[PDB]
């Protein structure tokens, strides 16, 4: 099973990194078993999409693809190692996002700062480690193979652009011209930057580049396939996968229960920039929008009660039901494309599609 | 001038990083005005000893191997580059460390975060964003040079090592056998791991790496000269010129005045594994060990003047002479060595050791 193999390759990972720590870093076994047990709760506990896409890829292209079998085990390795790379840098950013956040829990557990023993000044720099061995790992498992280049220079744009994402994110309900590091920011009174083609930005940056984008790049660049594409459409597919992933997030984080959740949502207490937001004032009458403007971006409950009733009786089922049936237009037009090139990749893209709508 | 090149690289690397910004990554004015100042705010008003290393090693290559023109003009130019790349790199762990250990001013001026603008929810991405933008420098400006895979190896280990020295040094008040993320740490009442070895093992990971080693073989790197030198020399001397660094900082953090010092010292608060504790504890009869350990590691000011006084009482001037004078033997003896296979490079660890010592 793709799912035994992908972590099993965790268990190697980890025993590797641990191990150099102990041999070349001079580590002492209780500051390696904290940082065994930092791994394990920050990679550990979640789906694993983004890294088994990585896989999965990889696999499409092997049903089809004349290797020995040495060769195969190779490629799956290799997908898994990848796979774990993204995975340790989507850790890297739910430890600092945390803490930037003030969150309080993150998938059913605390988040990581918050353990006793953790404490935000260790956990900004166990945050930086999970990235650093994302370096670790391409280094010592991809030292000899031909993508090694390619694959590091797409990784650390995206990481970038991630970052460039959450500085859109976290500055969103700030009016722009106001940005100023000498003057405490206030949230807008206006909203006039709570637009689609503005939310599309933050969304494309904090989420669609290493929650899609990368996933299925690493996955070509593993298989040695990157030319069996055209890399304007993996793009394009990306974006809009990406896109609905972060708009069914966000419409979770006001209206599904904190125990499905994992969380209690507060988007609308940090006045977040999210698609209800701007869905609710692409509908809203004058006075819905004056009421918005009156309780958006307040921890009062009561406030806050008044923006998801708001949003109840704007009736944004029928928008996200009109924003998905176009979605599935346009992924599909973008699948039917990719299949000229490669029949193959578009079924894998087809499934990553099926994994997030349905 | 030296410096004066490197300055003008500055501008010409912020110009590249905002204007791709622009360009690709679909920035807004006001925000790549923000990121400019944060540039500006966290990579200028040192010394810039780090990065102008770099650029004085590929100095003394210059001045001995014949090179067109235009190849000394782009040596020259690599070797400011990487420089920024490191000073980018410290920025990025000052940025981070002042808001792990809560500090409140860097340089005479307020740390990042604490700019009413910024605030830490930002301060911790802007600090990812500049180790991030080492690697576009580096993508951008080597992307066709011959020592880019070797350059960036070297970067990712050195700073990975860098975060494994910040877990040392923040987990250095704690008994090693008590660390534990389930469980609120408290600070030693042994001081048993306030050994010399111990310091070292802090220092070396903390500082050295990144301070002396990155610089020199970076230096080696953009001149192309890395076979020029024994490599375990350059560790060697560079653990010990870096130690000897970190031991001035720390005497200089409880007894060098604010104004000068650029900040108020919190070691002794703070319960540092500083190199006055350590050594006071190797000088101490039973009645000041038991002083020790019942004023240090606490904000109350009347203990931290215990701990001072102690210190004072204790004659770690001289302690600090004779460790001097050993280091002096042991860099000059290290640097003979280095002119069996490089004059030109022993000359520059020569210089890097007189600007370090006086
Ligand atoms: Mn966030
Ligand atoms: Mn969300
Ligand atoms: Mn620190
Ligand atoms: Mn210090």
């Amino acid at each position: 099973a793709s799912m035994e193999r992908f972590l099993s390759v965790y268990d190697e990972v980890q025993a590797f990194l641990l191990d150099q720590l102990q041999s070349k870093y001079e580590i002492d076994p209780n500051r390696a078993r904290y940082l065994r047990i930092m791994m394990d709760t920050t990679c550990l506990g979640g789906k694993y999409f983004r890294g088994m896409t990585v896989v999965n890829v990889a696999e499409g292209f092997l049903a089809v693809t004349q290797h020995d079998e040495a060769t195969k085990e190779r490629i799956l390795h290799d997908a898994c190692v990848g796979g774990w790379m993204i995975e340790f840098l989507q850790a890297h950013y739910l430890v600092e996002d945390d803490i930037m956040d003030g969150s309080v829990m993150r998938r059913g557990k605390p988040c990581w700062y918050r353990f006793p023993g953790v404490t935000t000044q260790c956990a900004i720099n166990d945050g930086i480690i999970l990235k650093s061995w994302t370096q670790i790992m391409a280094w010592h498992y991809f030292a000899d193979r031909p993508f090694l280049k390619d694959l590091l220079c797409l990784f650390q744009k995206v990481d970038y652009a991630t970052a460039v994402g959450q500085m859109y994110d976290v500055t969103s309900m700030c009016d722009s011209n106001k940005l100023d590091p000498e003057v405490a920011q206030p949230m807008t009174t206006d909203f006039a930057e709570f637009t689609p083609a503005i939310y599309k930005r933050i969304v494309k940056y904090k989420t669609t580049f290493y929650t899609y984008l990368l996933p299925l790049v690493m996955g070509l660049l593993v298989s040695e396939a990157a030319a069996s594409v055209e890399m304007n459409l993996v793009e394009r597919v990306a974006h809009l996968i990406g896109e609905y992933f972060q708009v069914q997030d966000d419409v979770m984080d006001c209206f599904t229960p904190p125990e499905q959740l994992g969380k209690v949502g507060t988007d609308i207490e940090d006045a977040k920039c999210s698609w209800l937001a701007v869905t609710f004032l692409g509908k809203a009458n004058a006075a819905q929008v004056a009421e918005f403007k009156a309780n958006y971006g307040e921890k009062d409950p009561a406030k806050v009660a008044v923006v998801k009733r708001l949003y109840s009786k704007a009736n944004l089922q029928a928008d996200f039901a009109a924003y998905e049936a176009e979605v599935v237009r346009e992924v599909e037009s973008l699948i039917e494309q990719l299949k000229v090139k490669s029949p193959t990749f578009a079924e894998s893209v087809a499934v990553v599609w099926e994994k997030t709508h349905k």
